[PDB]
């Protein structure tokens, strides 16, 4: 494969034990690092807040400093991959944890992902569709061993009553093959983002901007 | 439906980005709060150590104190039924999540579970089969709304080389109409458990003796 | 050198930036379990929860199954002793941790406790003074080696709305000699305990059960 | 009252169970971000690595985006002030807690830290003195309400093994006066630093580096 250019996602589970179920394509430019995606609901209304499933809605299209590739895209282009474990524990006692999958089609991508989430307060921000904007974020990777990142950050969003909602969020990354040497001298790697997300009941439409970064200016 | 009596389980999912597949039966004693299962490997030698699927591996076997029936009992025994989600966050930075689902057909329970686990040192306890035992555990369960239980233990396996290994879990359970209110006030419940695992690398044998108890003697 | 029949307390500390002092003396029953405390504020009424306060208001009072020593008992007897060193990570963000040192003079201990509490929501139950009781608990206990007890046990206190307010607590134990081979090779340990607290402002009055146990 | 040129410290507690106590005096730019501290111990030779005092070995001298001040340094040029409470949570069982005091004499700032650390095996890289170095680090900052930062971030040391050593840092920090609304608005706040720090067994050479950035 190149970089990606397009990308379309299959991604299902449940919350609070009440199944999910959308789908939709977007795309994106692998050289900025910016991504759009649109979903749409299989299986009639959501009864959670959308902004839930952010960050889990393709760190291929995330290059690293000076256009080098991301181990991602890097195992996109020679086609060996990898897969993602995410988790995100919640302040008030939820856990979501997904599983990432992906096939390659030339320049384009096929997600499959498979959530579970659980323990949402009735009252809380999810349940109640409260949760506002997500805060934007510093991820921060190392490779413990040559095939694998642990990443993590503290993830936030505001809210409708003012109070952010917050997580503890922690994404395994496995590799099928060994990651270029010289990526793995440069540790710790940290990724600034931001989303932005707009929704209904029915259907999302997401966008993200990524940049890496090992320093600031 | 009665009190189980008799389980089967299809257990599956990834290690370390490596899939694997059991199935197996078994039987217990919903009054002591004993089970037993065999397992059996469909997709070859397990990579990793078996006693990682250990607490995967039915609460509807385990009675509430005096011979009450415990919440998992009683939603078994009108056939409303729940499901679990479960988070176990290793010290090394490994992660395993699982969901587990049910099927009764009279005396008799189909488990399937879907586990994701990641983030294994290639050196560490898991990845070399160095676990030797689980310690003994204390389950502590609370009930903060009518239809979920969130409970907690601190789980340490016994290793090769003397030192401990251990891991936060955290287990949400959904159920499918509201718990009984007699049960509900009841809080916090701790179950005491036990466990034993004879295994190869194809096949295991697990056992497991629990009761619940709100004080003790 | 005794087991303990009466103890005192002078803890001090911060919570949310405001300092605090109490003193006072109890009692209780080494070979029971059971031990008593009152406090009273050095420094005006507080302006937290006392109920905050709990765990931190002394183990030399448990003993251990078949009325063995536990080792905080042990460490007292001969005199070697321990510090405790506790950490409460709250699930609003607020953070508590402690550190606990005594004098032993015959059958009484002194305490002398430094807490540092911060990041309680200004509408949270602890500074709104809205937690009713603390809810019976089981303390998981491991010897990671000879001289340190590494324990956790999840604390939760009813509050007036009915919603639970629950923390994560690990207490890390360092004894100034080892801890005797006959307990170390009984892991984990469970120690079970009920306490109560009666408050205004300015005192307080606990009570506390605690029994060992290594199976039910 | 002008922003801070120089500073001392006087830093003690316990790890592990030892007492240890250090000070000494360094200085830096708040213009700038950069300060640079030397500590001598007043307790004979420091039993564990002293890369575990980093990030406790000042915030007032970081500036924030365009020339404003910091929280931190408003605090210190109204003379309201402020406290900081940290903990650090290893992967290894450990813990290491502090309580962060100020005295500010025109530009010059006093501090008073208070630790207490334990849990560290044995055969752990603290107690071998096997740090060699702190990566780089991205401090999230957020207000949850006028006086208090709730800060994160996830700290590692290299060590001589290859295996790197991490804990989660959680950082609470209690204003005397309201933080300027202007600053409020601005969340989260990110700040990147870096250290350096050359040791013996008696003494400490520490320097850092810090930016402020909401962005990239």
């Amino acid at each position: 494969s190149p970089l990606p250019a397009t990308h379309d996602l299959h991604i299902s589970g449940s919350i609070n034990g009440h199944e999910f179920d959308l789908e939709g394509s977007g795309k994106g430019n692998a050289k900025e690092g910016y991504q759009e995606l649109h979903l749409k609901s299989n299986k009639g209304d959501l009864s959670f807040s959308p902004w839930i499933l952010v960050p889990n809605i393709f760190y291929q299209y995330l290059p690293f400093p000076d256009g080098a590739m991301s181990p991602y895209q890097a195992a996109m282009h020679d086609g060996s991959g990898y897969v993602m474990h995410r988790s995100m524990q919640f302040e008030d006692g939820a856990m979501l944890h997904s599983d990432h999958r992906y096939i390659y089609k030339g320049n384009h991508i096929k997600g499959e992902f498979r959530l579970t989430g659980s323990g949402f307060p009735a009252d809380g921000p999810v349940m109640t569709n409260s949760l506002t904007a997500a805060d934007w974020c510093v991820d921060k990777l190392l490779y413990p061993n040559d095939n694998t990142i642990i990443g993590k950050f503290d993830w936030t969003y505001t809210t409708t009553s003012g109070k952010r909602y917050q997580s503890d969020v922690q994404t395994n990354v496995t590799f099928g093959k060994p990651i270029a040497a010289d990526i793995l001298k440069k540790q710790p790697m940290f990724v600034f983002r931001k989303v932005e997300l707009k929704h209904t009941k029915t259907e999302l439409n997401f966008k993200q901007w990524q940049k890496a970064f090992q320093d600031i200016a």
